[PDB]
């Protein structure tokens, strides 16, 4: 198994969701960035693993589930088995990450990407060791009912460059946004 990473898009007021979807209208190139980051694996013969809560799973359009080219894992303590289309089910983040070490996955998984929601982002952000956050800053306020936890900048350093991530301001549908990469090690 390789690196541990979170990825999120967040408004200025720290919103990530409203009513089971995103706070903003569809930003097609932003979605494509999510796809490219989470799918792209530098290691031959491996895929990346995506870890998500149950509501996040059901917020992805059924036509796009499972996220293609990635191993899809859902966190739930109420489900008895993975939802239709998903590959794995875990009862805790610690369990999911230990599973990547088991014989069924140990040599299949390159990067791990945590794709939300709010509880798993908060727990991940405080997981030991080396972790990166790929954050899209949506530069407007949007009504939301689900929020991103606080990024502790004493530990998470905003990187001044990263290969493959555009540095300039993007704009779709009249909404400006920018890509950021943070890293901690503790
Ligand atoms: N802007 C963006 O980047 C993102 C936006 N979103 C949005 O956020 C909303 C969904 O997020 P949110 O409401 O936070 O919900 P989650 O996706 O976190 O789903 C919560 C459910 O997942 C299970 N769960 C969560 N964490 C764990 C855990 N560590 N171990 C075991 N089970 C866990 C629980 O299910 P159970 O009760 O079955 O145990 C819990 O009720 C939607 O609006 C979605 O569109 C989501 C991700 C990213
Ligand atoms: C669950 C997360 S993490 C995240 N991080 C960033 N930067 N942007 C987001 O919008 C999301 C979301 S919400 C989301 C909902 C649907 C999809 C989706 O349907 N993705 C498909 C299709 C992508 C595409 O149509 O461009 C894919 O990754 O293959 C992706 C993310």
């Amino acid at each position: 198994v390789g690196s541990l990473n979170c990825i999120v898009a967040v408004s200025q007021n720290m919103g990530i969701g409203k009513n089971g979807d995103l706070p903003w209208p569809p930003l097609r190139n932003e979605f494509r960035y999510f796809q490219r980051m989470t799918t792209t694996s530098s290691v031959e013969g491996k895929q990346n693993l995506v870890i998500m809560g149950k509501k996040t799973w059901f917020s992805i359009p059924e036509k796009n589930r499972p996220l293609k080219g990635r191993i899809n894992l859902v966190l739930s303590r109420e489900l008895k088995e993975p939802p239709q289309g998903a590959h794995f089910l875990s009862r805790s983040l610690d369990d999911a990450l230990k599973l990547t070490e088991q014989p069924e996955l140990a040599n299949k998984v390159d990067m791990v990407w945590i794709v939300g929601g709010s509880s798993v982002y908060k727990e991940a952000m405080n997981h030991p060791g080396h972790l990166k956050l790929f954050v899209t800053r949506i530069m407007q306020d949007f009504e939301s009912d689900t929020f991103f936890p606080e990024i502790d900048l004493e530990k998470y350093k905003l990187l001044p460059e990263y290969p493959g991530v555009l540095s300039d301001v993007q704009e779709e549908k009249g909404i400006k946004y920018k890509f950021e990469v943070y890293e901690k090690n503790d």
